[PDB]
């Protein structure tokens, strides 16, 4: 009972203000993948609904084929695409815990950027290895590293650790010193710093911009799951 509810706790889904985090986040992400095929998304929670778009996502950025889709105004068309998506995803050994393929057809929002997530966590951050972490973990060990020579950053978490930019024009800089006058930076301009990191990071990493410097600062605790989408860009352009 309220199990689905226990589960959108801890993935942020609850909260509206992490919620709209995910939701703008993981748009710009899927975005940065489909652009290699020529096309985009709009709005996450109505453009994926015909499992056209997911279909193309998954092709992108495992690099396989998936069963060619159906078409179809008629929603079992939009249903049999979605679980070619599914099935895909559940091919790669991920328990879909309660996602249903009716549920991303009818555009619930949850459900639908639980899926991403998913998607995200298997393809972006599973199979990171790091000393002797994996996944989220190691993700976070390889954060850690590569800034622990910066006496004003100390990262702990995928939230408050990121609320000031320093860590992320920390990582920027570890990798290229010359992208980032360091030293010039301070606690006292979090969204310039922010702004900074963001601004850098498209211009000469092409990483798009998947964080909003304006969500972060309002955040006392921005969404983790977000943070960690956009920091897989940093570490598969870095490693």
């Amino acid at each position: 009972y309220m199990e689905q509810e226990e589960e959108w706790e801890r993935a942020g889904l609850l909260d509206p203000a992490w919620e709209k985090q995910q939701r703008k986040t993981f748009t710009v992400w899927c975005n940065s993948h489909l652009r290699k095929a020529d096309t985009q998304i709009e709005n996450i929670e109505e453009d994926f609904r015909n499992g056209l778009k997911l279909m193309l996502l998954l092709e992108v950025i495992s690099g396989e084929t998936l069963p060619k889709p159906d078409r179809g105004k008629m929603r079992f068309h939009k249903i049999a695409n979605v679980n070619k998506a599914l099935d895909f995803i559940a091919s790669k050994d991920v328990k879909l815990v309660s996602i249903g393929a009716e549920e991303i057809v009818d555009g619930n929002a949850k459900m639908t950027l639980g899926l991403i997530w998913t998607i995200i966590l298997r393809f972006a951050i599973q199979d990171i290895e790091v000393e002797a972490s994996t996944a989220k973990e190691g993700l976070l060990l390889w954060c850690q590293r590569k800034t622990s020579p910066y006496k004003n950053v100390n990262v702990h978490n995928f939230h408050n650790s990121w609320k000031d930019g320093l860590a992320f024009c920390a990582l920027i800089h570890r990798h290229r010193p010359e992208l980032i006058d360091y030293n010039s930076l301070t606690r006292e301009d979090p969204v310039r710093n922010l702004n900074l990191a963001f601004d850098v990071a498209e211009k000469h990493l092409n990483i798009p911009k998947m964080l909003d410097a304006e969500d972060i600062k309002t955040s006392l605790k921005p969404d983790e799951r977000a943070i960690m989408t956009y920091i897989s860009s940093y570490y598969h352009t870095f490693a």
